[PDB]
DNA sequence: CATTAGA
DNA sequence: TCTAATG
């Protein structure tokens, strides 16, 4: 957590590079496991050799460990950190819609900058277009104060179209957080569950609502169960307009809400931990359900959930408010 | 780890 | 269809 620090950090820096700038999936996977194991080790690594006894710790990385331990740096790392092409790739990637594959290609062509990208709006897809368009506001954080404002509206139209809707704004938002990155809307309806052959409109109806009123302003992607877009709070009585915010709405079988909700509400650790516990408590949890465990090794059969509570009751735990779902 | 765009 | 990109 701190004794192993430089090493892991360095390591992940090293991995992230192969992954992005190069296409060395394996090298990439190689740095990562090591970085993983060195991180668990209970002692201060004092040399490669020591490190090296590790699983996944080979000659190559051990050799990097010495250089780092000896000199407080690493040339490859300094060389990469310097590398304009490689810098370029890391950068283009911040554009929503630009993954690595694209980054390299863009660079290939000579498009390294933000402006480059402008000048070539044509070479970009609608996604990347919006990404581009809203590069600043995409990078900006979302004050809870706004999250509040946003959630308000959202619940308003939802209810508007059909009273029988259920919408939850999941994530750190959900967990109190002073600020969020984007807004997560988990959606469901009785008339939709496990078997009940869809009702894509269920999704459709709402997005359309949100738009109608101007909450939605763009579409990154719209499918029959997962809508992904851009929104904005009504810029008041002038002098102050609001930043473009990423939003995501998704349909869910009413029969799987709570788990999904539970699960999407996090935290990543609270989850892992509760989950670990349901294992002992003779269960299994996962984004959609909660099944009892059968001794044979495994088992099935989804216990019924009507609230975040049920899942709790099931593993006989303390209902934890989302506030303190921290870990 | 599943959903969507696109080519 | 596959393959990239999001989460
Ligand atoms: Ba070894
Ligand atoms: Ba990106």
């Amino acid at each position: 957590e701190t004794l192993n620090g430089g090493i892991t950090d360095m390591l992940t820096e090293l991995a992230n590079f192969e992954k992005n700038v190069s296409q060395a999936i394996h090298k990439y996977n190689a740095y990562r496991k090591a970085a993983s194991v060195i991180a668990k080790y209970p002692h201060k690594i004092k040399s490669g050799a020591e490190a090296k006894k590790l699983p996944g710790v080979g000659t190559k990385i051990a050799e990097k460990i010495d250089e780092f331990l000896a000199t407080g740096k690493l040339r490859k790392l300094e060389k990469i950190r310097q590398d304009d092409t490689s810098s370029s790739i890391n950068f283009l990637t911040r554009v929503s819609g630009i993954g690595p594959s694209a980054a390299r290609k863009f660079v290939d062509e000579g498009i390294k900058t933000l402006e480059d990208l402008r000048k070539n709006e044509d070479k970009l897809n609608h996604h990347q277009r919006i990404g581009l368009k809203y590069f600043g506001d995409f990078e900006k954080r979302i004050p809870r104060e706004e999250m509040l404002q946003m959630q308000d509206i959202v619940l308003n139209e939802v209810k508007k179209v059909d009273s029988e809707y259920i919408a939850t704004v999941c994530g750190s938002f959900r967990r109190g957080a002073e600020s969020s990155g984007d807004m997560d809307v988990l959606l469901t309806h009785p008339s939709f569950t496990s078997e009940s052959t869809k009702q894509p409109k269920l999704l459709h109806q709402v997005v359309e609502q949100l738009q109608k009123v101007h909450f939605i302003t763009d579409t990154l992607s719209k499918g029959e169960t997962k809508f992904m877009g851009v929104c904005q709070l009504p810029s008041k009585n002038d002098e102050k307009e609001y930043p473009h915010r990423r939003i995501d709405i998704r349909l869910i079988p009413k029969d799987q809400y709570y788990c999904g909700v539970l699960y999407f509400t996090g935290s990543d650790i609270f989850n892992k931990n509760m989950r670990a516990h349901a294992l002992e408590k003779g269960f299994t949890i996962n984004e959609y359900t909660i099944r009892p465990l059968g001794v044979t090794g495994v088992a099935g059969e989804p216990l019924p959930v009507d609230s975040e509570k049920d899942i709790f009751d099931y593993i006989q735990w303390k209902y934890r408010e989302p506030k303190d779902r921290s870990e």
